[PDB]
C-alpha cells in the first residue's frame, strides 16, 4: 500500500495507537490522533508534531479523512465510525496495516481462551528450529513493532476486535481455539456476531486448524484437534496422557511442564499450526518440554504452609474460569476470588462447580453482587480485591487453595489483568506467611 499524500486519522492511543503513529511517520505521513478518553495512556509519549483530539471523537477530522485506523478498543458500530463508513471512507486497524507489509508467513491465532498460550508456544517452536520469529499482536508487541525484513515467520495473537477491521490476512495457518461467551458489551447481536468476527481469521488461510470439540470454531478441509477425536488428539493410557497425530504417539505429556487437559489441547493446536507452517516436528516437541507457562495464567505465586495461592488473573471470561475449575483438585477449601467488569456475561455456567462444603466465594468490583448470587450462602462481597484478600486470609487453613480466577475484565479498577495479578501476588506474599 502507498499512503503518501493521504489524510490519516488514528483512533486510540496507547502502545498500539503509538505504533500506528510511528508506522505512518516513518513513511512520511503525519497522521492525526483522537481518543474518546479524556486522558488516554501514552498521550505523553505522542510526539509534539502530531495533532491530537481527546475526550471524544472529532467528526470533522473523521469525515475529512482518506483512511481511518481504528483501535480494537473503539466499536465499528460507534455512530461516528458508521457515518464515515457510509460515506465510503476506508477503515482499517493495525493488523490490516501489518498484513499489507509483512514479508514472511503469518500464523494467526484467536479464541476465547488459550490464544496467548498457543501463540507463545508456536513462537517457542519456531525459536527451537532456529527460525527468526516475531511473536505479538494482541500480546507482547503490537504487530507493527514486529515488522522486520529479517523475520522469517510471524506468530500473531488476534482478538475478535482486531479481526473485524482486517481484510488482507492470508495466514499460512489459522485457528479459532474455542468460542465461549465474551465481549457481549461489544456484540449486541450476541454469540453468533462475536463468532463471525473470529471466523474472519480463516479467510484466505492456507491451512485452517479447528477444534473438533467446539463446533463454533468451524467455518460456516480443516485440520482438527480434540480430546478424543481429531487429526491431533489425546490418547489416555492408565493415568498417562499422550499427544498423538493421526494414531501416532508423539509426546508423553509427563515431559511437558504445563499440566491439565486444556493445556494438552493447547499443545495439540500449537503443534498443528507449527506443522502447517513447515516447522520441524522434532524441535516443536522440544519446545513443548521447555515451555513454563505465562504470568497470570493459573500461576502459582506462593506455595507455603500448606496453601497454594494461584494467580489466574488472565481469566477474564466465564469459559476461562470454567477451565480453571473443571476437574480442579483441592484438598481443603477453595477460596475463589471473582469480580470486576463481567461485560454482561451469563455467570450461570460457573454454578455447577461451586457446590459442596469446601468452596467459599469472595466477590468484588463492578459485578461483585451478581457473582455472589451464584451461591449466596458461601459468598462474601467487597468493593475491592484487596478487601476480599484481607477478608479471606484469616480463614485459610493448611490444605486450602486461594484462586484468583475472576471471570471478568479488570478494567473497572485496574489498568489491566497484569496489574490485577501483580497486586494479588503482592498480597498473597504478605498474607500467606507469618
Ligand atoms: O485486562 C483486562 O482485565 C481485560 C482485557 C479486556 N480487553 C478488552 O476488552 C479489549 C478489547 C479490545 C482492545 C483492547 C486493548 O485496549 C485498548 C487499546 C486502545 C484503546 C482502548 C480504549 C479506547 S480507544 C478510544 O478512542 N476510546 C477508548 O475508550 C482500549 C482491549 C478483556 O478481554 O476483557
Ligand atoms: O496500545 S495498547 O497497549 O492498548
Ligand atoms: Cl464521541
Amino acid at each position: 500500500a502507498d499512503y503518501q499524500g493521504k489524510n490519516v486519522v488514528i483512533i486510540g492511543l496507547g502502545l498500539t495507537g503509538l505504533s500506528c503513529v510511528d508506522f505512518f511517520l516513518a513513511r512520511g505521513v503525519t497522521p492525526r490522533v483522537m481518543d474518546t478518553r479524556m486522558t488516554p495512556p501514552g498521550l505523553d509519549k505522542l510526539p509534539e508534531a502530531v495533532e491530537r483530539h481527546t475526550g471524544s471523537l472529532n467528526d470533522e477530522w473523521l469525515m475529512a479523512a482518506d483512511l481511518i485506523v481504528a483501535s480494537p478498543g473503539i466499536a465499528l458500530a460507534h455512530p461516528s465510525l458508521s457515518a464515515a463508513a457510509d460515506a465510503g471512507i476506508e477503515i482499517v486497524g493495525d493488523i490490516e496495516l501489518f498484513c499489507r507489509e509483512a514479508q514472511a508467513p503469518i500464523v494467526a491465532i484467536t479464541g476465547s481462551n488459550g490464544k496467548s498460550t498457543v501463540t507463545t508456544l508456536v513462537g517457542e517452536m519456531a525459536k527451537a528450529a532456529g527460525v527468526n520469529v516475531g511473536v505479538g499482536g494482541n500480546i507482547g508487541l503490537p504487530a507493527l513493532m514486529l515488522l522486520d525484513d529479517e523475520c522469517e515467520l510471524y506468530v500473531l495473537e488476534l482478538s475478535s476486535f482486531q479481526l473485524e477491521t482486517t481484510s488482507s490476512l492470508q495466514a499460512v495457518a489459522a485457528t479459532i481455539l474455542n468460542v465461549t461467551e465474551d465481549h457481549m458489551d461489544r456484540y449486541p447481536f450476541g454469540l453468533q456476531q462475536y463468532r463471525a468476527a473470529k471466523l474472519r481469521i480463516y479467510e484466505n488461510a492456507k491451512v485452517c486448524v479447528v477444534n473438533a470439540d467446539d463446533a463454533l470454531t468451524m467455518p460456516i478441509r480443516c485440520v482438527s484437534f480434540g480430546v478424543n477425536m481429531g487429526d491431533y488428539h489425546l490418547n489416555h493410557q492408565q493415568g498417562e496422557t499422550w499427544l498423538r497425530v493421526k494414531g501416532e504417539k508423539v509426546l508423553n505429556v509427563k515431559e511437558m511442564k504445563l499440566s491439565g487437559q486444556h493445556n494438552y489441547t493447547n499443545a495439540l493446536a500449537a503443534l498443528a499450526l507449527a506443522d502447517a507452517a513447515g516447522l520441524p516436528r522434532a524441535s516443536s516437541l522440544k519446545a513443548l518440554t521447555t515451555f513454563t507457562g505465562l504470568p497470570h495464567r493459573f500461576e502459582v505465586v506462593l506455595e507455603h504452609n500448606g496453601v497454594r495461592w494461584i494467580n489466574d488473573s488472565k481469566a477474564t471470561n466465564v469459559g476461562s474460569t470454567e477451565a480453571a475449575l473443571n476437574g480442579l483438585h483441592v484438598d481443603g477449601t477453595l477460596h475463589l476470588l471473582l469480580g470486576g467488569d463481567g461485560k454482561s456475561a451469563d455467570f450461570s455456567p460457573l454454578a455447577r462447580y461451586l457446590n459442596g462444603d469446601n468452596v467459599r466465594l469472595y466477590c468484588f468490583g463492578r459485578d461483585g453482587a451478581q457473582l455472589a448470587a451464584l451461591r449466596p450462602e458461601v459468598a462474601e462481597q467487597t468493593e475491592t480485591m484487596e478487601q476480599a484478600m484481607r477478608l479471606l486470609a484469616p480463614r485459610v487453613q493448611p490444605g486450602d487453595m486461594v484462586l484468583l480466577s475472576p471471570a471478568c475484565a479488570s478494567l473497572d479498577q485496574f489498568k489491566n489483568f497484569e496489574q490485577r495479578g501483580n497486586e494479588f501476588a503482592r498480597l498473597a506474599k504478605e498474607l500467606g506467611s507469618h
